[PDB]
């Protein structure tokens, strides 16, 4: 089971009973890839403390293009497969995917499209992550996992990628929908980025707004297909056309995409550059902010 449209977000309930049953291992991968911003939360640290039983850390730090100038830019095929067999991961096993953000989802979704831009499909988000998982009792440990190395494979998916080339033509040929799910005020330009030095504010031109932390619930739980839908729908984004999403470094953009593909459309690409790239690579003629002119 790999699917049209495979399972996108599994459950604590199901989490649990698979640990329980013995079922973590070759076949099944459960992956921790929490991020925070430096002086805030340590990820790693949370992990070696309490994780859930076989988890394994994923580190997005080490995941990627060190040699770009760029944040967290996707790693070549070699780069993500020698790092996910080193994880016990195989082309045939179902990877599970999690953070401990507090809103539920933050990193996860990164996880998840990375895994299929690179050929995999069967891969999951915990629904209500982490927090979820404590929330309700579920088995933790900091005991040591040492997952058996395995060998991937990967493959690009150049479709459902984006570079600054092709959202630069995207400019003129209007072909795909740009959407941003930054703060508000971040894609407004009223708040400055974080974490840069010199980093303007503000958006591509012609992108929408649609703030990651509106796809979730006040528990941090996914919203449900219907609410999903109408959301795209109050903001005019339609899930017949295509559809790019960006974010600041192509990290929440991710959760556009998965809030499509539970829609039914998996093929929404992601610009990984973002804004960030962009700020940097194209004339500001082509973004706005509500400031700086």
């Amino acid at each position: 089971v790999h699917q049209v449209l495979y399972r996108a977000l599994v459950s604590t309930k199901w989490l649990a009973e698979s640990v329980r049953a013995g079922k973590v291992g070759p076949g099944l991968r459960v992956l921790d890839a929490s991020w925070y911003s430096p002086g805030t939360r340590e990820a790693r640290k949370e992990y070696l403390e309490r994780h859930v039983p076989g988890a394994s850390f994923f580190d997005i730090e080490e995941c990627r293009d060190k040699a770009s100038p760029y944040e967290v830019m996707l790693p070549s095929e070699a780069g993500f497969a020698d790092y996910v067999g080193s994880l016990g991961i195989s082309n045939d096993t179902h990877v599970v995917v999690y953070d401990g953000d507090d809103l539920g989802s933050f990193y996860a979704p990164r996880v998840w499209w990375m895994f299929r831009v690179f050929g995999h499909r069967t891969v999951s988000v915990l629904n209500g992550g982490f927090r979820n998982w404590l929330k309700e009792g579920h088995p933790v440990t900091s005991e040591p996992s040492r997952p058996e190395p395995a060998i991937f494979k990967a493959t690009l998916n150049r479709s459902l990628l984006k570079t600054y080339e092709q959202v630069l033509e995207n400019l003129e040929s209007k072909r795909f929908q740009l959407v941003d799910s930054r703060a508000q005020g971040r894609y407004l330009g009223t708040q400055p980025e974080p974490d840069a030095v010199g980093l303007d504010s503000g958006h591509i031109r012609g992108s929408v707004n649609m703030p990651f932390m509106n796809f979730l619930t006040e528990d941090g739980f996914e919203k449900s297909p219907e609410e999903l839908r109408a959301m795209f729908e109050a903001k005019k984004v339609d899930l017949t056309k295509p559809l790019i999403a960006t974010c600041r470094k192509g990290v929440t953009a991710c959760h556009i995409a998965l809030a499509a593909y539970l829609c039914g459309k998996p093929d929404v690409a992601i610009y990984d550059g973002s804004w960030f790239e962009w700020f940097h690579r194209a004339p500001p003629e082509t973004w706005v902010s509500q400031g700086k002119g």
